[PDB]
């Protein structure tokens, strides 16, 4: 089997890309953020509390023939900017692009922190991580994939985010058509549930590669590209006026700048950001100071590829025996 959906930035920034889920019998439809940092399914619902709910779309398990509650499992998950959620779990039928799976546990939220809440765009996530780092108790339960890996013609998913526009994650195989040149294969350390890997090194618009090793995790979850300091600081002192805030919480640049590219190594080939993917706007409204889509990682302890470096490839999350990553330019 395979399986195809398109997703679609929430707003004009790319802050995150939702992908419609077909939950339970008759579908219930939500749209789901697909993070390969976290490996929860978990959606809104006619359990969440009812003043956390700001228009979201709500999964109902009582109008889903399907829907069947595990019994004593319950969930809690916090996230790298403080954001969590929790609940209870059912198992349902769910469909994302024509790929079904039975049997997947969906976990209904009966809390959610406000930035969920304040999101009317994002119904839920959908955990596309290593299925280790599930928050289920007492029984963890599987992600999407992996539940659907043995029923796929072949074990992988790819992420073609858009820029500025919509994209596509293709489930059980590799669309040839939508990339250019070759897919560059990486090794994966799955040691902390992630799909960690190491770039090669990095360039600041046309300067000279750098090659250094730069752990990090590809993660369709997190807006922004988070490096090392001296890679970041390297990268801004190219934009005239740009500077580290402490009260904004990050890199800033005036809106009149032009930026420069990004490149990240993936073994011997390079992936190049276009300096506009790494305008994230005014900090706050008709404000001429923007946020910059690079930040330094030193208060996460780990370096995110998130979507800003994402989106400038096409990505292969290869969830064979041993797994790898693929990027490709496109």
């Amino acid at each position: 089997s395979t399986g195809s959906a398109t997703t679609t930035p929430i707003d004009s920034l790319d802050d995150a890309y939702i992908t419609p889920v077909q939950i339970g019998t008759p579908a219930q439809t939500l749209n789901l953020d697909f993070d390969t940092g976290s490996s929860d399914l978990w959606v809104f619902s006619s359990e969440t509390t009812a003043s956390e709910v700001d228009g979201q779309t709500i999964y109902t398990p009582s109008k889903s023939t399907t829907a069947k509650l595990l019994s004593g499992a319950t969930w809690s998950i916090s996230y790298g900017d403080g954001s969590s959620s929790s609940g209870d779990v059912y198992t349902d039928t769910v469909s994302v692009g024509g790929l079904t799976v039975t049997g997947q546990a969906v976990e209904s939220a009966k809390k959610v922190s406000s930035s969920f809440t304040e999101d009317s765009t994002i119904d839920g996530l959908l955990g596309l991580a290593f299925s280790t780092l599930n928050t289920v108790s007492p029984t963890q339960q599987k992600t999407f994939f992996d539940n659907a890996k043995a029923s796929l013609d072949s074990p992988v998913f790819t992420a073609d985010l858009g820029y500025h526009a919509p994209g596509t994650y293709n489930f059980g195989f590799i669309d040839t058509t939508a990339y250019t040149g070759s897919i560059t294969y990486t090794a994966v350390s799955t040691k902390q549930g992630f799909w960690e890997w190491t770039s090669t090194g990095y360039a600041v618009g046309s300067g000279t590669f750098k090659s250094t090793s730069i752990d990090g995790i590809a993660d369709t979850g997190t807006t922004l590209l988070y490096l090392p300091a001296t890679v970041v600081s390297a990268y801004w002192a190219q934009v005239s006026g740009a500077k580290s805030s402490s009260s904004v919480g990050g890199y800033v640049f005036p809106c009149s700048a032009t930026l420069p590219s990004f490149t990240f190594g993936v073994g011997s080939a390079r992936i190049v950001i276009p300096g506009d993917y790494i305008d994230f706007g005014p900090i706050s409204t008709g404000s001429s100071s923007c946020f910059g889509g690079i930040q330094s990682s030193a208060g996460i302890g780990i370096n995110i590829f998130g979507d800003v470096a994402l989106k400038a490839a096409f990505v292969v999350f290869n969830g064979a025996t041993t797994p790898t990553l693929g990027f490709a330019s496109k």
